[PDB]
């Protein structure tokens, strides 16, 4: 979270990725462990980085060990930012996106949006059909 934390855990993530490639594979990750005085599995390291692979190519970037840091799962994480991205469209914080927000919001975003795009996007989103987009109907409308 902290500006002094993250350059903490860019220190670390460095020291890990010997090969200074970007990312820490089983190999990396193993390597650490045993100087750390365990003797983790191939099949417990690759479900190390399997907990945090939010991209799925079996390796951990830096935003991945972020995730590894803080000690959460990728789910946790991924619905985290999902939620940052849907305070950013409802402006008065009460829960819901309406078709006036969601039409600001893009057009100060750069996507000029006609009126009759943004009641389709919003009536095609609203499942519950309450005219507004809550935070599950949000996630559902990225799947
Ligand atoms: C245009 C888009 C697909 C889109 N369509 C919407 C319909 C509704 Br009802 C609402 Cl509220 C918001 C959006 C957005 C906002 C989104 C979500 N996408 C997740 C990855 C890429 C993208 C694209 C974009 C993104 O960055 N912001
Ligand atoms: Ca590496
Ligand atoms: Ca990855
Ligand atoms: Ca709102
Ligand atoms: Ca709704
Ligand atoms: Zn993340």
């Amino acid at each position: 979270l902290t500006e002094e934390q993250i350059a903490e855990f860019k220190e670390a993530f460095s020291l890990f990725d010997k090969d200074g490639d970007g990312t820490i594979t089983t190999k990396e990750l193993g390597t650490v462990m045993r100087s750390l005085g365990q003797n983790p599995t191939e099949a417990e390291l690759q479900d190390m980085i399997n907990e945090v692979d939010a991209d799925g190519n079996g390796t951990i970037d830096f935003p991945e060990f972020l995730t590894m840091m803080a000690r959460k799962m990728k789910d946790t994480d991924s619905e985290e930012e999902i939620r940052e991205a849907f305070r950013v469209f409802d402006k008065d914080g009460n829960g819901y996106i309406s078709a006036a927000e969601l039409r600001h919001v893009m057009t100060n975003l750069g996507e000029k949006l006609t009126d009759e795009e943004v009641d389709e996007m919003i009536r095609e989103a609203d499942i519950d059909g309450d005219g507004q987009v809550n935070y599950e109907e949000f996630v559902q409308m990225m799947t």
